[PDB]
Order: structure tokens, then C-alpha cells, then sequence
């Protein structure tokens, strides 16, 4: 009995085996534009992508992911650097709903994690265990025009359908998947996946990539399931908002 997406084994579940499932700093949280406020101590994101070295790419049976070899991220909330280590995506079922932050309780069609580790623990291991220890960067993903720096990932995922299926992914610029704006939410939380760690300073961008309906519907191609196995397709993998509890969320920008 893995943790998964699904009725039996789904976020409702989760705290059975992690605990912290109902901690103090969970996510994803709404991002509430009420309540959320705009902070000048915030710098801007320095964003360093163009030495990004891809790996490869695999479907895990949860999501897909491409590796990298361990770009930084700094400035923003942030002290101190974060090295990139991986990217991954979260979806729906129909283009209504995906992500897993929400802006005033709206759904985007996903959410793209960029997730980064703390310089100063070593390794990625180490530091997930210290509230400080990673900087996701969260960034939406709208339905509209083509996002072309998108079209390598989507292009891929054909041949890694199933759950341990992974293919050659170098070269791959993560820079194609920024919007033009870096401003953003910052909030302390967690992982939104098991083991659900406390560790995240999450960093969520306030504008959303434009992708099209002909590359995210390659998404929910994908399987759960290994190869030889009752289909599982790979839709609504995405944790729902989370209780805010003591938290303040911050914004960049006005
Ligand atoms: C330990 O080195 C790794 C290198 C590449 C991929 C991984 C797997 N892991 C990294 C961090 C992470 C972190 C995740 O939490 S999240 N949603 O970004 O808050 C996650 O949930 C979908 C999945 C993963 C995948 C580990
Ligand atoms: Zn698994
Ligand atoms: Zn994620």
C-alpha cells in the first residue's frame, strides 16, 4: 500500500504514515490577494539557470521528473544559495483544475516546481531535514498560446509512459519555462508530497505560463502504473490547499 492520488491511497490518507501530514507549516495553501502582504525587505529573484546541467527524465509513478546535475537560485526571500536539482509537474483532469496553490481559491490546469536545496547543508539528503533546507519555485501554468521552451518536455513523455520509464534529457534549458515577470508569494511550508517535510521556503510566481491545450493534454497521457499493469492514468496528481494556521504570506510587488 504505496501513498498515492486515488480514493484509497490519497492526501486524505497521507497522515497515517506521516504524521506531520497535519503540521504546523503544510502546503500547498490559497493564496489569499485579501490578506496577503506586500513586504519591501522582499529583494528581487535572481534566478541563474544558464549553467543548468538536465540529466534525464522519469515518470515515477506520481509524477515525471527531470534531474539535474547538482543553476542556482538566490536573492528573492532567500539567504544564501540554492542549487537545482529537479523540476516536476502537477495536473488535472480537465484543464479547470491542476495546481496545487490556488489564488483566491482558483485552480490553474498546473503547476510547475522547480525545487532547489540549501548550499550551506552539503546535499540535497541533509537538507531536507531543516526548515530552511529547500526554495521551490512554484510557477502556474494557464491555458492559451504554445510555450515553446514547454515542447521538449511534452515532446518526451510519449516514451516514458509508464511508472520506471525514463529517457536521455540533456540539454534541456529550464530558462524556456519562466514567465516574463518574477514577481512572487512567499510563505514557509512543506513538501506537498510524502514525506511531507517541513523544509520549504516557498517561492510561487505571481504570473502564469501560457501553455497550450495540445501540450498539456499530453500530460494526462501518461500512466501511474508500470508497464504489463491495469491502466492507471496519470491525472490529479495534485495535493489540495492545506490550513494556513500561523502563517504570513508575502508579497514582491504592490
Ligand atoms: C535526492 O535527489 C533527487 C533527484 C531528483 C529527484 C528526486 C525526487 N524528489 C525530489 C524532491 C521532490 C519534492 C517534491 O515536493 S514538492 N511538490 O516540490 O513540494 C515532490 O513532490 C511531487 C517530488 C520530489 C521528487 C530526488
Ligand atoms: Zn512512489
Ligand atoms: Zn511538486
Amino acid at each position: 500500500h504505496h501513498w498515492g492520488y486515488g480514493k484509497h491511497n490519497g492526501p486524505e490518507h497521507w497522515h497515517k504514515d506521516f504524521p506531520i501530514a497535519k503540521g504546523e507549516r503544510q502546503s500547498p495553501v490559497d493564496i489569499d490577494t485579501h490578506t496577503a502582504k506586500y513586504d519591501p525587505s522582499l529583494k528581487p529573484l535572481s534566478v541563474s539557470y544558464d549553467q543548468a546541467t538536465s540529466l534525464r527524465i522519469l515518470n515515477n509513478g506520481h509524477a515525471f521528473n527531470v534531474e539535474f546535475d547538482d543553476a542556482v537560485l538566490k536573492g528573492g526571500p532567500l539567504d544564501g544559495t540554492y542549487r537545482l536539482i529537479q523540476f516536476h509537474f502537477h495536473w488535472g483532469s480537465l484543464d479547470g483544475q491542476g495546481s496545487e496553490h490556488t489564488v483566491d481559491k482558483k485552480k490553474y490546469a498546473a503547476e510547475l516546481h522547480l525545487v532547489h536545496w540549501n548550499t550551506k547543508y552539503g546535499d540535497f539528503g541533509k537538507a531536507v531535514q531543516q526548515p530552511d533546507g529547500l526554495a521551490v519555485l512554484g510557477i502556474f501554468l494557464k491555458v492559451g498560446s504554445a510555450k515553446p521552451g514547454l515542447q521538449k518536455v511534452v515532446d518526451v513523455l510519449d516514451s516514458i509512459k509508464t511508472k520506471g520509464k525514463s529517457a536521455d534529457f540533456t540539454n534541456f534549458d529550464p530558462r524556456g519555462l519562466l514567465p516574463e515577470s518574477l514577481d512572487y508569494w512567499t510563505y514557509p511550508g512543506s513538501l506537498t508530497t510524502p514525506p511531507l517535510l517541513e523544509c520549504v521556503t516557498w517561492i510561487v510566481l505571481k504570473e502564469p505560463i501560457s501553455v497550450s491545450s495540445e501540450q498539456v493534454l499530453k500530460f494526462r497521457k501518461l500512466n501511474f502504473n508500470g508497464e504489463g499493469e491495469p491502466e492507471e492514468l496519470m491525472v490529479d496528481n495534485w495535493r489540495p490547499a492545506q490550513p494556513l494556521k500561523n502563517r504570513q504570506i508575502k508579497a514582491s510587488f504592490k
